[PDB]
């Protein structure tokens, strides 16, 4: 079945500027990074400052932001959790949602920062968000029936062993919530013609997670056939950026090849999960293997790989400007 919505290609113009990072570039991602290089075990007082620090970037560029606060049982007890959900455009019936987790594991051996897992994804959402700000309060202004949505989920660590009840707090929560509130498209902006939309969940047009990334050399592979026409997107994002000579690579006449134009056959467990099982198309982008420092002590700020960062940044936001024709 072909996508409910016509994907433009990326004018020439768009896709050299997008992939494009100058030295304020670099500085303010990395300012950015800064604030979620910190342990953000949930309830702790450091997990409060990053929520605040989401909260605060997001409605300083004006966008409609909810914190969503409830107190779950866990193997350690009672505890509370807040999923942060910022729309650029509340109104707009159809979402691209860009996700990830701001939550860190509680490890066993000691202190924990999660730099990968997802410090990085967390950083590379707000950062989309102010370098692309601009455009984006532009297209709000269309009428076009889109917008854009970053969720950053809260609890998607197990406090103990991961199972169905320890762990993805808050994307079972929101998952839950969204299809649970009745909605239809005659209460919404400019749904598209053949929409079926019964509840909220029915409005995220498709997901992108973002975890485990910050390592050098990822591996991203199709997990979903149902977002097969959307995974391509990002081939044919990092392909043209490769051609134009845009990526950042150690030596002169090589490529990457983060987004392997293949499906693989990997069962991965996180925040898409619940909305998976309530329909919602996903795309995951993770990379598989895992990066060699999951889970470790080691997931550290030293052992991030700047330019693979700046690499994805480059794919991020030549992707957001493609859906969204920004």
């Amino acid at each position: 079945l072909k996508w409910p919505r016509d994907l433009r290609p990326l004018a020439h113009h768009d896709l050299l500027y997008m992939g494009q990072i100058s030295e304020e570039d670099r500085g303010d991602f990395n300012a950015t990074l800064r604030n979620f290089l910190v342990p953000r075990v949930v309830g702790s007082q450091k997990h409060r400052e990053v929520r605040e620090f989401i909260v605060r970037s997001l409605k300083d560029l004006d966008w409609d932001v909810e914190e969503d606060c409830f107190d779950g049982q866990t193997p350690h007890g009672i505890k509370p959790f807040c999923n942060v959900i910022a729309t650029l455009n509340p109104s707009a019936c159809h979402r691209l949602v860009l996700a990830c987790h701001y939550d860190s594991l509680l490890h066993k051996e000691g202190t924990f920062i999660g730099a990968t897992d997802s410090a990085v994804p967390c950083a590379q959402l707000l950062y989309l968000a102010r370098s692309l700000n601009g455009k984006l309060q532009n297209q709000k202004t269309r009428g076009d029936g889109l917008t854009l949505q970053l969720v950053f989920f809260d609890g998607e660590e197990a406090f103990e062993r991961w199972s169905s009840h320890d762990s993805l707090y808050g994307s079972r929560h929101l998952a839950q919530k969204w299809h649970e509130d009745r909605t239809s498209a005659e209460r919404l902006e400019s749904c598209l013609e053949r929409s079926e939309i019964a509840n909220q969940i029915d409005r995220m047009e498709v997901m992108v997670l973002l975890d485990l990334l910050g390592a050098e050399n990822p591996r991203f592979y199709s997990y979903f056939g149902e977002t097969q026409p959307v995974y391509r997107r990002l081939v044919n994002i990092e392909s043209r950026l490769n051609d134009a000579g845009l990526m950042e690579l150690p030596r002169r006449r090589r490529r990457t090849n983060y987004f392997s134009n293949s499906s693989t056959v990997g069962f991965i467990e996180d925040d898409h999960i619940p909305f998976l099982k309530r329909s919602v198309p996903i795309v995951h982008i993770i990379p598989s293997p895992f990066p060699d420092v999951w889970h470790t002590l080691d997931d550290n700020e030293q052992n991030l790989h700047h330019p693979t960062i700046s690499n994805l940044n480059k794919i991020f936001k030549a992707f957001v400007s493609e859906y969204l024709q920004l």
